[PDB]
């Protein structure tokens, strides 16, 4: 699904993440650590007990946007997300934080189902 | 309500907008024309019948994020939105569009209720 053009944006731009709470309220926040795990999965380091994590834990719904403001390009990734606090994804998250940020409290995993052009 | 730092980001960064559909699905997309009308109101030029617009007309719920990726600054504006196709906000939007983009189909008007620092 994820092509080279997409990878380039994902690597150079900030992931903006949309989720929704149990009462139907949308939330939006950046996740600087958002990155491709493979061609249908993103992961990110979850350092917080914040609204993005609580929403994901509630219902799993997510959309992530990457936009190149100047070059006028972007993509929206739609999928289902989960939080883990143990196991291989969590271990990789801890290794990824070394020399960059504190130990994650958890790892967010996003299974990408649909991709949209934002141009 | 709005500090100069808030205005600088708004003036310098891309508005990322999150809404939700009637089934509870979050949507995310950029609005490059997003701008302040007053200390509690944003407006944007709506040139589409896209999902942000459909969601605003369905339930009004909106959150807008502005992130300065390099000073690590940002804010999230939460509130309720409406779409108008005539009247002073719309005539301003039309006027603003001249020399910048096509004629708007409508204007989005966001009534800001709360503001959160993304630190």
């Amino acid at each position: 699904m994820i092509t080279q053009e997409m990878k380039d944006l994902i690597n150079n731009q900030l992931a903006m993440v949309a989720t929704v709470d149990a009462k139907g309220q949308p939330n939006i926040g950046p996740k600087r650590s958002m990155r491709l795990w493979d061609d249908k999965t993103f992961i990110y380091n979850e350092n917080t007990d914040g609204q993005t994590r609580i929403n994901i834990e509630d219902n799993g719904k997510i959309e992530i946007a990457f936009v190149d403001r100047e070059r006028l390009l972007g993509y929206r990734f739609v999928g289902t997300a989960e939080i883990q606090t143990e196991g291989a994804y969590y271990e990789a998250a801890k290794k990824w934080a070394q020399g960059r940020m504190g130990v994650p409290k958890a790892v967010g995993i996003i299974h990408v189902e649909r991709i949209f052009n934002l141009q």
